[PDB]
């Protein structure tokens, strides 16, 4: 569920997922198309080919069961589809993380317009 999504970006990097993710580079928040644009945009692209495997889940709502145990965001155990969208989550969270020493303000609100190229594949 987008919302528990929500939570962990928000846990991992301190940032709220809106507006600082929602729309960022290429790939960040709806749609997405052409290259990532830098390290956090990656992150977005990545997740975004995570779902992309799962053909059959409401990845977007379905909500699973998590927990942060030792200050650690562990996937509990449920549905294939829970414990797949979940895992989609907790890697974003953490790449988005480990990016942050690349993330550019300017890529916020970025144009969707301004990522024409052969889109990347997965
Ligand atoms: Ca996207
Ligand atoms: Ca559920």
């Amino acid at each position: 569920n987008l919302l528990q999504f929500n939570k962990m970006i928000k846990e991992e990097t301190g940032k709220n997922a809106i507006p600082f993710y929602a729309f960022y580079g290429c790939y960040c928040g709806w749609g997405g198309q052409g290259k990532p644009k830098d390290g956090t945009d990656r992150c977005c692209f990545v997740h975004d080919c995570c779902y992309g495997r799962l053909v059959n889940c409401n990845t977007k709502s379905d909500i699973y069961s998590y927990s942060l145990k030792e200050g650690y965001i562990t996937c509990g155990k449920g549905t294939n589809c829970e414990e797949q969208i979940c895992e989609c989550d907790r890697v974003a969270a953490e790449c988005f993380r480990r990016n942050l020493d690349t993330y550019n303000n300017g890529y916020m609100f970025y144009r969707d317009s301004k990522c024409t190229e052969t889109s990347e594949e997965c």
